[PDB]
């Protein structure tokens, strides 16, 4: 399995759903190496529930939480950590505003090499209940024998580029995991990394950063040859009066890059209504109706989520992917996992005439090239060489009756899997 790619597993389909799926619980255990050391890189936090996800034998083992947490929301935080001696707060600056730190990675050293983990989970028990996560597992990466001159890096870049984004912090206490990084060796790294940066980007350092780091890698590691383009998120920033103000002008062009359709995967409420958690999943869709009735054009291209092949049409998904399938959507030309939503805030957005990219958050990514693998192309395996495609193709374009999830608004004209409407407020 070259992609260790994972879904969480979701609590009440049937096991043979689960058999390749990953709780936090496994990725923790003492199976996945001995701990010494991890950072946890996320969103939101919920201490207590998170200390008990790790084994009982390394509870107390030293854990950082990197988070973008500000006034009375740190001091929670930093509550919720108190009790917990091992437990140090890493916040990360938020200059621009409306940004988020949205990044969810985690890094695991242990007394046998280290791990790093890129995901798509909040750390609060809801997550990782019954929704469709994601997941990429990097190999057991040992330490550079004590003797010798190499660099560790991989064809990818992955080892520097990580390295880079973690340098953008600048944080004293990610310096300690830099300077962990360097020390061993992540040649095995067979992905691209994908990262978000919140900054104002100039010239050269455009390619750094968000859409147009995909964008140079598109460039330099695909070829050529009407594959459409797929987007599948869980959020949705405000993108402009119509498609060509960003949508398809610059964010479309970046993601048809190589060496045109674009389908939009995003629950409708109809989706969220029938999902196994019911009306409050759309607490974690937070598409605001303030925002949806500037941009009501965007609808048009939106798709339900179906996920018949991995069993989670119920699982309403807080995964992002972005894919590039063949017209018949039985290949993929590249498939991007990452924590970025359907956002400028997350994928940059371009000003001053062009010149400068604008970022507002934290995000990371990792990119499948077929090139890292020597290929030209993904097979899709169709029921979850061949690339996991978590979710059913084609995608299904909403009915005439569907209409967006939609956060702050009510719906009590039916009763949702449990007998409850919603009214937010
Ligand atoms: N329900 C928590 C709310 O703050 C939220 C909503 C969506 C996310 O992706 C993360 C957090
Ligand atoms: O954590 V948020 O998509």
């Amino acid at each position: 399995n070259p992609f260790q790619f994972y879904l969480t597993r979701v609590s009440g389909v049937k096991p043979k759903y689960n058999s390749g799926a990953l709780h936090i619980k496994d990725i923790l255990s003492p199976l996945f190496g001995t701990l010494v050391s991890s950072a946890q890189f996320n969103y939101c936090f919920d201490v207590d529930w998170l200390v008990k996800q790790y084994p009982p034998e390394f509870r107390k083992k030293p854990i950082l939480l990197v988070h973008g947490d500000k006034r009375e929301a740190k001091a929670h935080l930093h509550a919720q950590a108190k009790p917990y001696e091992n437990i140090s707060l890493c916040q990360a600056k938020l200059d621009i505003a409306f940004g988020t730190h949205h990044t969810k990675m985690m890094l695991l050293l242990y007394e046998e090499g280290l791990r790093v983990v890129i995901h798509t989970s909040n750390l609060i028990h809801a997550d990782w209940h019954q929704k469709t996560q994601g997941i990429w597992l990097s190999p057991l990466y040992p330490r550079i024998a004590d003797g010798t001159h190499k660099s560790g890096e991989s064809p990818t870049h992955f080892k520097a580029n990580l390295i880079s984004y973690l340098t953008a912090y600048n944080a004293p206490s990610l310096k300690e995991w830099i300077d962990v990084i360097h020390k061993h060796d992540l040649s095995e790294t067979n992905v691209y990394l994908i990262g978000s940066t919140p900054g104002r980007f100039q010239g050269s350092q455009k390619d750094n950063w968000g859409h147009f780091r995909l964008k140079k890698l598109l460039k330099d590691h695909a070829s050529s040859m009407s594959w459409p383009v797929v987007g599948q998120f869980s959020s949705v920033g405000s993108l402009g009066a119509d498609e060509s103000k960003w949508l398809c002008s610059e964010f479309k062009e970046s993601m048809l890059t190589l060496g045109v359709p674009l389908y939009l995967i995003y629950p409708s409420v109809e989706n969220v209504r029938t999902s196994l958690e019911g009306y409050p999943a759309g607490g974690s869709l937070p598409y605001s109706i303030q925002t949806a009735e500037k941009q009501n054009w965007l609808h048009s291209y939106f798709h339900k989520w179906s996920a018949e092949t991995s069993g989670r049409s119920n699982a309403m998904p807080h995964i992002k992917t972005y894919m590039r399938p063949s017209p018949d959507f039985s290949k993929i030309a590249w498939f991007l996992v990452t924590s970025a939503n359907l956002s400028k805030a997350a994928w940059g957005a371009l000003e001053k005439n062009g010149t400068q990219l604008m970022i507002r958050s934290y995000e990371l990514g990792v990119l499948f090239l077929p090139s890292a693998l020597g290929l030209d192309s993904f097979k899709v395996k169709q029921k979850f060489a061949t690339f996991p495609v978590p979710y059913d193709l084609p995608p299904e374009l909403y009915g005439s009756k569907d209409r967006p999830w939609i956060w702050n608004i009510p719906y009590v004209k039916a009763p949702d899997t449990h007998g409850n409407m919603w009214v937010p407020s």
